[PDB]
């Protein structure tokens, strides 16, 4: 309804803190520079998933941005970890704050984009017919979204109220005095269910495969803390871009192999009660080696068996066969504790998986569970999913999702050979997901939109990696990878492993410390790797 | 070139084993049938792949069809397990005795068909834009394909000689006095690196997953020995149809737990100087049990340290961290003796991934190796990847594909709901790969062409699964599974492990004669399950 417009310096697709503070910067650059996005206000993922207990599993000083030094001095979190509902408050905030929506054009989707080798520009598409010239294109379209898989069968005929934690209605959903179901517990089902389980008559949770979590010990924001950080706020956020992770975590010196079951219990103990996930860098083999792997694993299993009453209940509740903290590592508040109510049953699908969803419920092969109501908590698609719907198209009409396949090939994750003035901000090639999220988006969005006004500077208006280094590139981070235990989870990986075809792991997993240096190094050489003209 | 037809009772997709006999079958029992095949001739999978060394997994006098006594009585198998050239001899002897050609088009892809209830029948469309009617719809289009993923960067650069396991030559490739590289470890990989041993002058494997495999001990076949077995080879298959696995497999009464170290070597390495996959069955729990798998995979991976005189490259070649026998076993014929050749090296790519394919050879991170040949010695597509070729579209105009996206949704593996008429040969929810095919084959080409003849003989045009027992089959086929080692294998699920999203496992695990007992039932009773008018 703001009508984008004809022509601009950049494209920039997507609202959520990449794109708002890609937006933001190119302008502050001189740049002529507009969003488009899907949803109709601001927020990325935390406006559109919006279940209760949504929360983010790093803590709010940490996560937040650093750019504005009024934006720091006047937001007041008020927990150690922010709900979702306050997340979007901040960044509404940010975007009043600025004027940003004038650059923004909502409830419109990019469909296609091809580059013109005549005029150095992408021509883009949208869903309204819309037709965009820009210079430059930046995909701020983010690491989660809506998996595309079938629902379970029968879904459709379920007569009781059926809710999405995917699109989580506006206003509140009181399940007073209802038998309620949740189906699946990855990271919506451990955060909603226990806030479910508070009002609910009976609360049956539908688990195929069991996840690790841990303990967040969330807790209200001393006032007097909080004044004190904002004093030294910016060398604050400066020791936090000097870490493999991008928070004050504290690294763990000694091997997990190494010391006693005593030191072990009480070293993991101690972090168990202080909360978070800065149990991860406990020792310094834990993602490293498969029996320190292990090792660590068996004690958050025995926290589960100690803390859930029933023996055979706890024992189902426990993951096996899997590393654990290969992906991001989820926070539960009183989930486990949530099986020790009357009302809370476990209904284990691997044993007796899903039939069907019935007019009343859900079926099994041992019986039928009858609901008044049903709650999907949905996983994610693959970290390619979003750019893989459009239609994007580079030298030679090549497809993008025919050339990353076999998974995404890239120069520093931020540009693909073959696709010229073409970005990606925090997506795969890149820390991204395995690091504090805001300050991976913010190293990136300083990265791109100064590299873009270098070129404007200097006359240039083509920017392409070098085909050998984005190969050199894609080796190293499958190399470095390879050290350690992440590709142990399959879905790292785009597709199966096939003999005699190249496979891409998704991420950097070298620290984003070093990362960062390695991008300060290429552009304080004029842009090694990238071909400018 | 033979023209097809515009209309026929029955549409065959596919030329291999599977399409073969239903032709056959199908003018048996009276009624008009036709068959369309890309390739250029009859053999499916034993016609497209045609590499050096090729070869069987099972034995030739179980690997056979039985339909024929005459055939049975004329075909002189010569080797215990039966090359490549060998069974394409077979199946076109089989073609050439019943004029099967004459009901085939050769040259031509299907690649799309869509159902008319007004007609209960199928338009089906060719590559060549070729429209055939046909009421009935049979896809024998196999369980293996070309996996579609781009090559390794470079490919296209390399300036020897290149050559592809998926389309080796028909002409015989000599690799004397030449340095020859081999890229995949797979199946093909470990068949075809022995043969290419024998002549080059050095030869490069390079390993990314080490993968089992088992000595073949292949002999000739006693001349003695078949001339028996012939007077009584009725009994004899009629006996291979009486068991899990479709073979005379001796089955494994004890717990590989249960027994003492000495025990298990004992006879465990019977099994290993008799050859052959039996191992497989030499204990009851291989597949039920991770430690007991743990314990068989233990032996293997001790025999191929035995085996490889030097410590460091036999470490290499030890599969480590995932689960033995849940993929069809693998024989080898001196594959890791062959290590032991002082021309033979292998290249660790899990150390060090392949960089890029360059002019001159393969470039790691470690150094390039200069080649004078490069073998690409590919793994296969998703069982599904023939099927999702075609654009098959059932009542509401859905597509197969995207009602198949969380896993293959069938009713006894042979046809799906909202997809009357159409009927799948050895291929998901079935017994299939994970079987003695030709027993699997005959089993569901004879259940198919009997249910297609009962619907002729009583004045019936249309026929679909039940949409409520293609659920409980699907269910039914993921508890059994949920029961074994499969699982653990990403490979036997489409797309991954997503919370709140049906997740379907491809096969039917519990044994062939159970599956032929269920199937015989379902008959007997009219085809309880399907709907009939
Ligand atoms: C419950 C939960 C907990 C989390 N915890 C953490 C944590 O502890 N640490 C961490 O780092 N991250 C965490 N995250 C992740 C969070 O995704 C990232 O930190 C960050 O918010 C990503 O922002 P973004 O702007 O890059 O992408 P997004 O927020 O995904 O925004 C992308 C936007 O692009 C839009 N878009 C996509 N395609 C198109 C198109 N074709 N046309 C128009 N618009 C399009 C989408 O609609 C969306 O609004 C968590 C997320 C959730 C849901
Ligand atoms: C090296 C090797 C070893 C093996 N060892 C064993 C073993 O030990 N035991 C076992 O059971 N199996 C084994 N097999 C597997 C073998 O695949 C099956 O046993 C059997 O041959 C399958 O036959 P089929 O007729 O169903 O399919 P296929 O042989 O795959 O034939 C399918 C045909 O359909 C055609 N087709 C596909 N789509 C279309 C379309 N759109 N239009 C026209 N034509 C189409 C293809 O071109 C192909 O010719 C092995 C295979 C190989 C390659």
């Amino acid at each position: 309804r703001r009508q984008p417009p004809e022509e601009v310096d950049v494209l920039v697709v997507g609202a959520g803190f990449s794109g708002l503070y890609a937006l933001y910067r190119l302008r502050e650059l001189g740049r002529s520079v507009h969003v488009i996005e899907t949803a109709g206000d601001v927020g990325g993922v935390w406006y559109w998933n919006r279940y209760p207990g949504a929360r983010c599993d790093i803590e709010s000083i940490e996560y937040c941005y650093s750019f504005s030094e009024e934006v720091l001095q006047e937001w007041n979190w008020t927990e150690r970890y922010a709900s979702q509902p306050e997340i979007l408050r901040y960044i509404n905030f940010v975007a009043d704050k600025f004027d940003l929506r004038s650059g923004i054009t909502f409830h419109t989707t990019v469909t296609a984009a091809a580059f013109d080798e005549a005029t150095n520009t992408w021509t883009v598409d949208t869903n309204h017919g819309d037709r965009i010239r820009a210079r430059y294109l930046i995909m701020a379209s983010g690491q989660l979204s809506v998996p595309q898989l079938p629902n379970f069968p029968g879904l459709k005929d379920f007569a009781g109220n059926l809710y999405h934690t995917g699109n989580w209605p506006h206003e509140p959903v009181d399940f007073s005095g209802q038998r309620v179901g949740v189906i699946g517990t990855g990271s919506s089902g451990i955060q909603v269910s226990p806030q479910i389980a508070k009002q609910a008559a009976e609360l049956f949770v539908f688990q195929r495969t069991p996840h690790f979590a841990v303990p967040a010990r969330n807790a209200p924001l001393d006032p007097e803390f909080l004044a004190d950080l904002k004093k030294r706020y910016a060398e604050f956020r400066e020791e936090s871009r000097n870490t493999p992770g991008g928070t004050h975590r504290y690294q763990g010196p000694k091997s997990a192999l190494e010391v006693s079951d005593e030191e072990l219990v009480e070293t993991l103990e101690r972090y168990w009660q202080e909360g978070g996930p800065d149990i991860l860098a406990a020792y310094r083999d834990i993602l490293r080696d498969r029996d320190a792997n292990e090792r660590v694993a068996e004690f958050i299993r025995n926290k589960i068996r100690n803390t859930v009453r029933d023996p055979e209940v706890a024992e189902r509740l426990v993951p096996k066969g899997y590393p654990f903290g290969t992906k991001r590592l989820i926070l539960e508040i009183d989930y486990y504790e949530m099986f020790n109510r009357d009302n809370v049953h476990l209904v284990d699908t691997l044993s007796a998986p899903i039939e069907t969803i019935t007019p009343r419920g859900v079926r099994t092969s041992e019986r039928e569970y009858e609901l008044d109501s049903l709650v999907l908590a949905t996983g994610f698609d693959a970290l390619t999913g979003a750019l893989f719907k459009i239609d994007i198209r580079g030298v030679g009409n090549v497809a993008l999702k025919e050339k990353w396949a076999a998974g995404p090939r890239t120069y520093l994750g931020l540009s693909t050979a073959g696709f010229p003035n073409l970005f990606f901000i925090a997506g795969p090639g890149s820390p991204s997901a395995l690091s504090n999220g805001l300050v991976s988006i913010e190293q990136h969005v300083e990265w791109v939109t100064d590299h873009i006004a270098y070129m404007f500077k200097n006359g240039l208006t083509r920017s392409e990696a070098v085909l050998e280094k984005e190969d050199e590139w894609v080796e190293h981070v499958n190399e470095i990878a390879d050290e350690t235990l992440y590709p142990m989870t399959a879905s790292w990986y785009t597709g199966a492993n096939v003999p005699g075809k190249p496979r891409v792991f998704m991420l950097y997993v070298g620290g984003f410390h070093r990362y960062r240096q390695i991008c300060d190094e290429v552009a304080a050489k004029g842009y090694e790797g990238f071909v400018l003209t």
